[PDB]
DNA sequence: GAGGCCGCCTGC
DNA sequence: GCAGGTGGCCTC
């Protein structure tokens, strides 16, 4: 035979007889030993597990419990992983003892007590270095969220110790945390049992608390007539508008007609369970009775009621609704305004999910004020901000209250000056970050300006966005591009992390950072952090979901030192167009998401172009007055926030690029209706403001793809159309109102949708760029009504900069500073997650 | 400096 | 095939 128990049994739990030791052919096995197990096809490598229990089964025979390790190559790291590094996972199962192939040694590599001083790995060590030739683990891994975290520290029961499986225990904790449950009973009525409290997903709900509910959870009293359908596309003069046919897509870039409704908000009146005919309550079916809260836009006053109202302003209602407890999307605080000790602004700024109501809403009296008697300091982290720009990321972190950016590195001098203007106590370095790091590593204390260099222990948080020029393609690395990456600013920034070993680390970038070079930039970044011993994760965030009227996805890498909690990604605050909120990432055929659970709705309504800039005075093309009058108070909640509490007599930087006479005429001929762009231009001559003329565009070749006009005219302008001929200059066709190059190459660029495009008041900005040009890719830069490009101030508003935030240089310098920044509201959301970790640190 | 001009690749 | 991701040359 081969397998024989060592000793007598220790417990007989039914059909199972547990043992403490077993003997397989020439080895002995005890609880706690590590083993390998062959897979079902010997092509796949060995599985590795820890033995947590051993028992004879009355029917199936000799058994053990395997708590599997995860091979590094099976994580997001893939083949960048240390070949002998394993990761802890909550994966386990009962297994026949006959599946064991060998006993294996696995070492736990704990970070030293002096970990923060052990940095100084060279880039080759960070990128490609491995540990000393044995199986080891340092970190636990979440396979769905791609999170590397310090190993959990669960403790066993006096009855668990002999068979304890930490994976089993943690999975039981998760299941119990996720199943909805009642806790305390309140009163026993004839048909149902009332409760004072319930819990769901770790959140405690009591009678009186506010709940978030899906928009589908209940309707309002409103009996309305159905609105009209989409704008009936009436025919147009195709000779006057030869490019209008290119708008057959019916889809409007930057439009909010597809954004979901925000949550329903209710106050728990009743938590109850149906009582069986037999007396006992059915506690698998928990129901909630709420009073409905009206948002302004839910009243007979439609959407326009939202224009001026506070974003968290509600009205009490006495309409009631019964929903399932499992429908609750979260807890929120809804409290009567004129009974809180603080003021409403301090309240709204002091915590998440805070709403207030001053009046009530009688629906079909359509009136206000209905029955009210029912309604009853850590120190900041010293922060180094690399590639800081003018300071949007540092500004959002400061607003979150977690950071003092004491050092910034910004190579472009106008942005460095702007950072200095907003951060007088900061030390701003303009030289190359490699130079600075090499100086520090050589033992220097000051740079060539006499500025004091940060040293180990000074830097507690490190953040930045490193440029990726040279390796921003999607195709795989070769030797040349990989050398560029090894000597890149990304790797320099990682070397900063390795040297200074801050408590928290943030790398922000364009969304496609997660896909560059077949995701190898991302995988190697994570590999470096793991090699340093950091907890770390990655994800994609949409800036609009955190309160700007702009679509701007960013890739985010977060890391936290051993001893810290690894931050979560922030839950979306505002609803936003779903097409702009694709946050998942596929790496090596594995789809990763973040912890974000608000996927289809959120607490606050979407922020619009109207919210963003309806208060700014009209200005002209080329507006250059640096200091003007606002001409009135803020109108929207967003404007109130960005203008701030203190009266501001002067509006700064509401200045616009001075476009040419031809470009100005084009802009003057873009209609104001939503979705308008160059394809709506007329094919006319126009006398320009400099006496010159704008010529009619007329065709030169037959586009077989697009065919001919409504009445025979060719829709082609170039020998290009032949698809096999070359460009002949005989149709260059300069100084045309309808630009020539857009029909020239439009068939391969989605009709150049959005160029010379107008913003719409109800919509959002396209990604705010460093130099707004109507004929650039992000060409939707025209004001909704004025015949001009958006101003520097309007771009700053689109990024969520306070109006008081100072910029520096000429108009193009200021546009670039604004367009390169992280939006402060996005940075603040991230920082508040970091603050949660600072407060939770054991 | 301001505008004209406009590739290659991915996900669906 | 549509929609989108990425700015960034040159030139006049
Ligand atoms: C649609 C407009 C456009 C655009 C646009 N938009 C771009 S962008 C190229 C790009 C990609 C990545 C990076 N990075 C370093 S990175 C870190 O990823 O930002 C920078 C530039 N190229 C275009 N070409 C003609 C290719 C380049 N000429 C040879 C065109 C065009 N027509
Ligand atoms: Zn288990
Ligand atoms: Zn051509």
């Amino acid at each position: 035979n081969r397998i024989s128990w060592v000793g007598e049994a220790v417990k007989t739990d039914g059909k199972k007889s547990y043992y403490k030791k077993v003997c397989i052919d020439a080895e002995t096995l005890e609880v706690g030993d590590c083993v390998s197990v062959i897979p079902d096809d010997s092509s796949k490598p060995l599985y590795l597990a820890r033995v947590t229990a051993l028992w004879e089964d009355s029917s199936n025979g000799q058994m053990f419990h395997a708590h599997w390790f995860c091979a590094g190559t099976d994580t997001v790291l893939g083949a960048t992983s240390d070949p002998l590094e394993l990761f802890l996972v909550d994966e386990c199962e009962d297994m026949q003892l006959s599946y064991i192939h060998s006993k294996v040694k696995v070492i736990y590599k704990a970070p030293s007590e002096n970990w923060a001083m052990e940095g100084g790995m060279d880039p080759e060590s960070l990128l490609e270095g491995d540990d000393g030739k044995t199986y080891f683990y340092q970190l636990w891994y979440d396979q769905d969220y791609a999170r590397f975290e310090s190993p959990p520290k669960t403790q066993p029961t006096e009855d668990n110790k002999f068979k304890f499986c930490v994976s089993c225990a943690r999975l039981a904790e998760m299941r119990q945390k996720e199943i909805p449950r009642v806790l305390e009973q309140l009163e026993d009525l004839d048909s149902r049992v009332l409760y004072y409290s319930a819990t769901k997903n770790g959140i405690l709900y009591r009678v009186g608390d506010g709940v978030y509910l899906p928009p589908e959870a209940f309707t309002f009293n409103i009996k309305l007539s159905s609105p009209v359908k989409r704008p009936r596309k009436e025919p147009v003069d195709e000779d006057l508008y030869p490019e209008h046919y290119r708008k057959y897509s019916d889809y409007i870039k930057g439009s909010n007609l597809d954004a979901p409704e925000p949550y329903r908000i209710g106050r728990i009146k009743e938590i109850f369970c149906p009582k069986k005919s037999n007396g006992r309550p059915n506690e698998t079916d928990i129901k909630i009775r709420v009073n409905k809260f009206y948002r302004p836009e839910n009243t007979h006053k439609s959407t326009p009621a939202s224009y001026h109202a506070d974003i968290n302003l509600l009205y009490w209602s006495d309409e009631e609704a019964v929903v399932d407890f499992k429908a609750v999307q979260g807890r929120c605080t809804v409290e009567y305004g004129e009974d809180l000790p603080e003021c409403v602004q301090v309240y709204s700024m002091g915590g998440p999910n805070r709403f207030y109501f001053l009046e009530a809403y009688n629906a079909k009296s359509k009136s206000f004020e209905d029955p009210p008697n029912h309604a009853r300091k850590l120190p900041k982290l010293r922060t180094l901000d690399v590639f800081s720009g003018c300071g949007g990321l540092s500004e959002g972190f400061h607003q979150a209250g977690i950071s003092d950016t004491l050092w910034a590195i910004e190579m472009w001098d106008p942005a460095a000056q702007a950072f200095r203007l907003n951060n007088p106590g900061s030390t701003v370095f303009t030289e190359d970050c490699n130079i600075l790091l090499k100086l520090v590593m050589a033992g220097e204390t000051t740079n060539s300006r006499g500025q004091r260099l940060p040293q180990k222990g000074d830097v507690e948080m490190l953040c930045g966005g490193p440029p990726c020029q040279g390796f921003s393609g999607m195709n795989r690395f070769n030797s040349r591009t990989y050398s560029k990456f090894k000597n890149s600013l990304v790797v320099s920034f990682l070397s900063y992390c390795d040297y200074y070993r801050p408590r928290f680390f943030l790398l922000e970038n364009v969304r496609n950072f997660v896909s560059f070079k077949r995701s190898m930039v991302l995988k190697l970044t994570l590999r470096c952090l793991v090699r340093m011993g950091y907890q770390c994760t990655f994800g994609v965030l949409q800036a609009g979901q955190y309160g700007v009227a702009q679509t701007r996805r960013r890739a985010i890498i977060l890391a936290a030192a051993p001893g810290e909690k690894l931050p979560l990604f922030p839950e979306p605050l505002h609803v936003f167009a779903p097409r702009a909120c694709q946050l998942s990432v596929v790496v090596d055929d594995k789809k990763f998401v973040s912890n974000i659970t608000r996927l289809s709705s959120g607490p606050f309504r979407t922020i619009t172009v109207r919210d963003t800039m309806s208060d700014l005075p009209e200005v002209r093309n080329g507006a250059s007055a640096l200091e003007i009058s606002y001409n009135g108070e803020p109108q929207s909640w967003f404007q109130r926030q960005l203008r701030g509490a203190q009266y501001q007599p002067i509006l700064r930087d509401h200045i616009c690029k001075d476009m040419s006479a031809l470009v100005a005429a084009r802009m003057r001929h873009i209609p104001l209706a939503p979705g308008s762009d160059w394809r709506d231009l007329p094919n006319i001559e126009v006398r320009l403001s400099d006496g010159t003329m704008a010529r009619k565009l007329r065709y030169t070749h037959h586009d077989r793809k697009n065919g001919r006009s409504s009445s025979g005219a060719l829709r082609g302008v170039c020998s290009c159309v032949e698809a096999g001929k070359a460009c002949d200059p005989a149709a260059r066709q300069f100084n045309t109102l309808i630009p020539w190059c857009l029909p020239h190459t439009g068939n391969r660029h989605n009709h150049w949708a959005g160029l010379y495009g107008r913003l719409e008041w109800d919509g959002f900005f396209s990604t705010t760029v460093t130099n707004p040009e109507p004929m650039g890719k992000q060409g939707r830069v025209l004001h909704p009504e004025q015949h001009r490009v958006v101003s520097v101030r309007e771009c700053a508003r689109s990024q969520g900069f306070p109006d008081t935030y100072r910029l520096f240089g000429n108009i193009l310098d200021k546009h670039r500073q604004v367009g390169n920044a992280v939006p402060p509201p996005l940075a603040k959301a991230i920082g508040l997650e970091i603050k949660l970790c600072m407060l939770a640190k054991a």
